[PDB]
DNA sequence: TCGAGTAAGCAGTCCGCG
DNA sequence: GCGGACTGCTTAC
């Protein structure tokens, strides 16, 4: 095979690098590598070296890593740009792996762990680790073993080993229910003191050294807490031993109000999983706990357990171990899911990054464009010092608030690349300027033409026509992999439609479900079959269609991420590339190309319908358009469609047959208009949208910018089995708004949309009659707590305390002197609860930790001293009054010269 | 919340508004 | 009571 690397660092003078071989075995070596660095030269010079503008460069091969960065002082004390890749371990990579890597992720070890540490104090700090490491299960990638590492004699109590026959049990059977496909995949390890455990976890980590390290809070917990643990016990020799280079750095992490420390391991990659499910996920959860994460991505029960955390060892540790285990587990199975280690990898190798630094869109895509420059002889420039300056982004149009009835929506196929990629926006692309008329101009095309030479944005920039720049080359690469990988998400949620179809009328019988690849759309033999299976084989072909359409999301969304970050990129001050020219580009171009497009579809329907200045584009943000359809379908008359399918149809066949070749045309003239390169607006069709057939429903509305809903039958080729509520923006969509109450608010919305006025009514009399039984949780607002400590005055609130750091400051109160309470953490989510006037907490709200039970120790009088009206008034009435006046609808029954009858 | 960007909505505080 | 100035939080794109 082809040879990768698995991890690089640099060492003072040296390059330290683990590695698979060509015959698939991992290596290390140190090298003694001699970086190259540039400086501009006279035109006498002969050189095969130039700078991105095409200027005469000569190469700089300096004796060690060192030198290079102490001429690159030298160059700043002299006032004279110091050129090329200036982190050493990119070049080396760069030279090293000149190719494209295939890499074979079956030789990556990748190691999944969990530590538990009985605390009787509070929580456990990592800085201190004054508390033993009771149990370690450690998940090996390549061995397909979970290592149970033991504590059974601690200060805080002696236990009997933990039994693997009572944890395969049902929990009905007094067992832990551990999962029975990894039951002869765990290796236990019982130990007789701390120090045993700690010292064989050393000579195994040496054995099966992490490549790929992650887990739950790894970053900021687990790997701290062991790594100063094991400094305390033994000294900072054997504690940097986590390290296959032994060299560790304490690293500090900065933020708007604060700091913290983690610990780095050279020659390691360590992969947080909370923070991939941050960054690929696209969710914003109420909580953060791998419980709540588990049960939202897998819907797995709540690991139960009696009495705190800090008891559970002494009381029952057969489950403590149990559910260290099950924790390892857990992240495993939202890995097969979500499959972000794989999108790592991929991206990392693509890149020739440190895997870690798929984190880093900036150092990701210097990374790319330096593999892409080099390769022609040319020489990246110097990173350089900016200010932070505001710049302008996107259009979003004012809707006027109604009910719409009938909706067909257009959006730009990944618009900001596009852009670029149409314009030729790059570094080294730029040709001039010119003078800039105002936007509305250009809009109306009544403006002087920018350019006869060049290709122009309406920010008045002019870039080369002759040659693709950097940018556009290689940010094409990655949509090209996005667009594919999209093809596979949707054609597998297609092929979930035909599942839920079949659903309806399942065969009475036994089988199996169908061997087919999800990524493809079904062939007319699959879905023959699959009209003759059962429940049980069409339910669990629906699972395996719905995880394919998940690893499609997954790729594809991450990469229109990165492509998008790029854009991004161009107006952030640290990348090397910053330049708010190209960045306004972008964003300017997108403002006209989005009011352009509005101006031509309105003139378009106007001629088809006969009418004029009338808006049928009755919204836009950024890149999309919302159009009105009802003189579509009232032009043949709803009397005309056999069901709604009927009119979804003619629907989809007006915006693909004479709507999107007008759209076309009218982009062509705006790409001619600004002399661009390559026609690359593409705004594709993407919901049809309306009332059922027949029904009361009133098919969508808008409150405001951002704000909308819709009834949608059809998403981009993806016919609906039933129809699918597409709600933006709306309190049903955010993470602040209590769980039961996002359920009702989107209750109360579909009734709208599909049933009428009447249904609504319905809804909300009964809502608002049940409401106080729901469960305490699922009816408290979360939000995040930052600035605690700023708005705490002697346990009080200060000046301008916001309600929910107020929510705070009383559970405070309520639990001062508890070491042993839950402590609400600076930076993470509360639950809030309003209180009645006269409470013994003596203010109107209480905040505790979210994804938690609130402590026993207040539990049942915050239950006595909720304020339901304020809650109900708060989260459910005012969000829905919003919607139906926006609507012009009543939840509320109006009196009639009826009711005197 | 270490980690590409801007636009813009709503909750809440403070305080005017004769 | 509402709304503008403001902070805080969250979403659309
Ligand atoms: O996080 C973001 C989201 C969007 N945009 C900018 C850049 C985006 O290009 C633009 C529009 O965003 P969409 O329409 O939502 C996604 P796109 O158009 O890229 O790709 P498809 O529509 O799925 O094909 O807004 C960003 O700069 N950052
Ligand atoms: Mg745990
Ligand atoms: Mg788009
Ligand atoms: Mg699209
Ligand atoms: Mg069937
Ligand atoms: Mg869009």
């Amino acid at each position: 095979m082809k040879e990768f690397y698995l991890t690089v660092e640099q060492i003072g003078d040296s390059i330290f690098e683990r590695y698979i071989d060509s015959n698939g075995r991992e290596r290390t070596r140190e090298v003694e590598y001699k970086p190259s660095l540039f400086a501009h030269c006279p035109e006498s010079q002969a050189t095969k070296y130039f700078d991105i503008y095409g200027k005469p460069c000569t190469r700089k091969l300096f004796a060690n890593m060192r030198d290079a960065s102490q001429w690159i002082k030298r160059m700043e004390d002299i006032g004279l740009e110091a050129l090329g890749m200036d982190d050493f371990k990119l070049a080396y990579l760069s030279d090293t792996y000149n190719y494209e890597i295939k890499y074979d992720h079956t030789k990556i070890r990748v190691a999944n762990f969990d530590i538990e540490v009985t605390s009787p104090d509070g929580f456990p700090e990592p800085s201190q680790a004054k508390h033993p490491i009771d149990a370690i299960t450690h998940y090996d990638s390549i061995d397909d073993r979970f290592y149970v590492f033991d504590l059974l004699n601690s200060p805080y109590g002696n236990v009997e080993e933990w039994s693997i026959e009572i944890a395969a049990k049902l929990q009905e059977q007094g067992g832990d229910e551990v999962p029975s496909e990894i039951i002869d995949k765990i290796i236990y390890m019982p130990f007789d003191n701390e120090k045993e455990l700690l010292m064989e976890y050393l000579n195994f980590w040496q054995q099966k050294t992490p490549v790929i390290l992650t887990g739950w809070n790894v970053e900021s917990f687990a790997i701290p807490y062991v790594y100063n643990r094991i400094k305390n016990i033994f000294g900072e020799s054997t504690a940097k031993r986590l390290s296959p280079h032994r060299k560790t750095r304490v690293k500090v992490i900065e933020n708007m109000y604060g700091s913290r420390e983690i610990i780095t391991l050279f020659g390691i990659s360590v992969l947080d999983y909370i923070d991939l499910y941050k960054k690929f996920s696209f969710t914003n959860q109420p909580s953060y706990s791998l419980d709540y994460i588990s049960e939202f991505e897998l819907n797995v029960g709540k690991l139960k357990y009696d009495g705190p955390i800090s008891k559970l060892r002494e009381s029952n540790h057969q489950r403590y171990i149990s559910y260290n285990i099950i924790a390892v587990y857990r992240v495993l199975q939202i890995d097969a899911k979500r499959q972000f280690i794989n999108l790592s990898l991929d991206m990392g190798y693509y890149a020739k990054i440190q895997i870690q630094s798929v984190f880093s869109p900036i150092k990701t895509w210097d990374a790319i464009i330096f593999n892409s420059l080099k390769e022609q002889n040319k020489v990246i420039p110097q990173g350089r010092s900016h200010p932070v300056q505001p710049y302008p982004g996107a259009f979003v149009k004012e809707p006027i608030p109604n009910r719409y009835k009938y909706v067909m929506s257009f959006d730009l196929t990944s618009a900001y690349p596009s852009i670029i990629r149409q314009v030729n926006i790059s570094p080294e692309t730029i040709a001039g300027t010119f003078k800039v008329a105002p936007l509305h101009d250009y809009i109306n095309a009544v403006a002087e033409r920018p350019s006869d030479v060049y290709s122009c944005s309406p920010n008045g920039m002019m870039y080369y026509k002759d040659r693709d720049g950097v940018v556009p080359t290689e940010i094409t690469k990655v949509f090209n992999q996005r667009k594919e990988h999209k093809g596979y998400m949707l054609a597998a949620q297609r092929n979930g439609e035909i599942i839920k179809e079949a659903l309806h009328n399942p065969n009475l019988s036994v089988d199996e479900p169908l061997d087919v690849d999800y990524r493809f759309d079904f062939s007319d033999e699959i879905k023959e079959k699959i009209k003759k299976l059962s429940a049980k084989s069409l339910n669990e072909m629906l699972f395996r269609a719905q995880r394919t359409e998940v690893a499609g999301m997954t790729a594809q969304i991450n990469r229109k991420a990165l492509i998008n970050g790029l854009a991004g990129a161009l107006g952030n001050v640290w990348f090397r590339y910053y330049d708010l020219r190209n960045a306004t580009a972008i964003t300017t171009f997108g403002q006209m190309a989005l009011q352009w497009i509005e101006r031509k579809v309105n003139e378009y329907l106007n001629e088809v319908c006969g009418t004029e200045g009338e808006a049928f584009v009755l919204y836009g943000d950024t890149d999309s358009i919302y159009v009105s359809a009802d003189k579509i379908i009232d032009k043949v008359g709803e009397s005309k469609f056999r069901d709604t399918n009927h009119w979804v149809d003619f629907l989809d066949k007006f915006a693909r047959e004479r709507m999107e070749p007008a759209i076309d045309r009218g982009f062509r003239e705006m790409c001619e208009y600004m002399n661009n390169k390559q026609h690359l607006m593409f705004m594709d069709r993407e919901a049809i949208a309306g009332p059922p057939l027949g029904s009361k429903g009133i098919g969508g509305f808008w409150t405001g910018k951002k704000r909308y809903a819709l009834n949608v039958w059809d998403m981009e080729g993806t016919r609906y089995a039933e129809p699918k509520l597409k709600i933006m923006g709306l309190e049903t969509q955010k993470s602040s708004t209590p769980k039961a109450v996002q359920k009702a608010l989107k209750e109360c919305i579909r009734r709208m949309l599909q049933e009428g006025e009447e249904s609504l009514q319905e809804y909300f009399k009964e809502f608002e009659k049940e409401f106080r039984q729901l469960n305490y949780i699922s009816i408290a607002s979360v939000s995040s707590a930052n600035n605690i400590a700023k708005y705490d005055v002697g346990g009080f609130p200060g000046p301008k305390c916001p309600f929910h750091i107020r929510g705070i400051l009383t559970y405070n109160r309520a639990i001062k002197g508890n070491i042993d309470a839950p402590q609400v953490v600076e930076g993470e989510k509360v639950y809030v609860l309003p209180l009645r006037e006269g409470n013994p907490f003596g203010d109107k709200c209480i905040a505790w930790p979210s994804g938690t039970e609130i402590t026993d120790l207040i539990k049942d009088d915050v239950l006595h001293w909720m304020d339901y009206t304020v809650l109900l008034e708060k989260t459910f009435i005012k969000p829905l009054e919003g919607f139906t006046s926006a609507a012009k609808l009543d939840y509320e029954k109006k009196a009639s010269l009826f009711d005197m009858f």
